[PDB]
């Protein structure tokens, strides 16, 4: 008997279902919002919300298109801010204060994001920041100071692999990863309102990695997350999403760090890219249905579900009042890693909120990065031929 389980009988006797479409697969956070649903579900009567995994976020998006062309959109569904614009374009979203639903408290990191036109259309409910995972073991084996700047991380990743006869920074070939170098080399992604993909920063973040492969101390992952590969070769650092903790957990054999990232200089940690999802409401939802996620969403952003979701996950409290529950603050007592996480958080960028950019991050941008890691293309005409491709679905 699992939450699944639970939930399925849940919403048999329920007269009205709000289905909550998600991206995801499996583990802590997929077992964290299924504790939080049948929470949620106890305290009704003849409501429910039904959680439905769509597989992951590329898929769900895939999938509430097709819902839009069949007219079959659920109530809810997870969103990242450029998806948000998307939907925006057909008139799709709830405004949530429309719902009543009280923002105040909510970290305005997150909810600036979701702000379009001055109104709110998202709740932020599961966002992830980046963080510097590392192996402790490794960097006290060599009396290596976790590093604070990205000078001494590279100067770190080139010690460590000359002693460990490998590359011991490790990364995914993705925009997420490309976003960590970019901004903190002081990138921009829109000038003058013009999406640009290929300017000198994108340049010198994507050499910075190149270099690293063909300088040894850069590990390119390319099947799975990097979290998968632990345990061949030696491993120092990665520069991945919060909600990853429980994932490097479960798979590391050595004893796991979590540290802010490094920056330009130590007066102030690297920028990281916030990442994880939203929470929309579909317009197509009867009234019964969105007062249903208007209690469902003042239940997720209230201090002991944000506590209990983001201790079981990695994801960063979106609320002040999080801060003060004293879940949050006993499992904060224990484990440091988590006001490591709320520090990181404050250090934080976005990508663009464009409608098309699910499709240039992946098919576009994230092309070009491979192209230039994975196939040693020149990265300034990787990122160009990005720009081009880009520019010319602008356009279309
Ligand atoms: N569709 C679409 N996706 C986007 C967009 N912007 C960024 N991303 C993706 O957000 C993922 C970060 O979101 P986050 O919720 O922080 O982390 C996810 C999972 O990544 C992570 N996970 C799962 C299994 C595992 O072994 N390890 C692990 O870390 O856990 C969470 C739940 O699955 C990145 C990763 C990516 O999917 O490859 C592409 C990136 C966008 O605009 N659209
Ligand atoms: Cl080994
Ligand atoms: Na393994």
């Amino acid at each position: 008997m699992k939450p699944e389980d639970v939930i399925k009988e849940q919403c048999a006797r329920a007269k009205v279902v709000a289905e909550l479409w998600h991206g995801f697969t499996g583990g802590a956070p997929k077992a964290a919002l299924e504790n939080l649903v049948v929470e949620f579900n106890k305290a009704q009567q003849g409501r429910c919300v039904r959680p439905v995994p769509q597989g992951g976020y590329r898929d769900l998006s895939t999938k509430i298109k097709a819902a839009f062309a069949a007219g079959k959109v659920p109530t809810m569904a997870q969103a990242f801010e450029n998806n948000i614009a998307l939907y925006l374009e057909a008139k799709a979203l709830l405004p949530i204060e429309s719902l009543g639903v009280k923002l105040q408290g909510v970290n305005l990191t997150f909810l600036n994001a979701v702000r379009f036109g001055g109104v709110v259309y998202g709740v932020p409910f599961n966002k992830s920041i980046q963080v510097l995972y590392y192996n402790k073991d490794l960097l006290k084996k060599h009396g290596v100071p976790v590093p604070a700047t990205l000078e001494e991380f590279v100067a770190a990743a080139k010690k460590l692999s000359r002693a460990e006869g490998g590359p011991v920074y490790w990364f995914q070939p993705d925009a997420s990863t490309f976003a960590y170098f970019f901004f903190n080399l002081g990138g921009s992604y829109l000038k003058d309102g013009k999406l640009v993909l290929n300017s000198k920063e994108a340049v010198e973040a994507l050499t910075l990695l190149q270099n690293g492969v063909k300088e040894g101390w850069a590990k390119p992952i390319t099947s799975g997350y990097i979290n998968q590969n632990l345990g061949s070769g030696p491993y120092a650092f990665s520069v991945d999403t919060s909600a990853g903790y429980t994932y490097y957990l479960r798979a590391a054999k050595f004893d796991l760090g979590v540290a802010t990232l490094p920056g330009r200089t130590k007066g102030q940690p690297g920028y990281g890219l916030v990442q994880g999802t939203n929470l929309v409401v579909f317009r197509q939802a009867s009234k019964e249905e969105q007062a249903v996620a208007k209690d469902f969403l003042e239940f997720v952003l209230s201090p002991r579900a944000q506590a209990v979701f983001a201790t079981a996950t990695g994801y960063v409290p979106v609320t002040e009042g999080a801060l003060k529950d004293p879940v949050y603050q006993a499992y904060a007592a224990e484990n440091p890693d988590y006001a490591t996480i709320v520090r990181q958080s404050r250090y934080a960028k976005f990508e663009p909120a464009l409608a098309e950019w699910e499709q240039i991050r992946f098919d576009i941008l994230g092309q070009a990065i491979k192209e230039a890691i994975l196939n040693k293309a020149d990265p300034k005409a990787a990122l160009d031929r990005a720009q081009k491709l880009a520019e010319d679905l602008l356009s279309s």
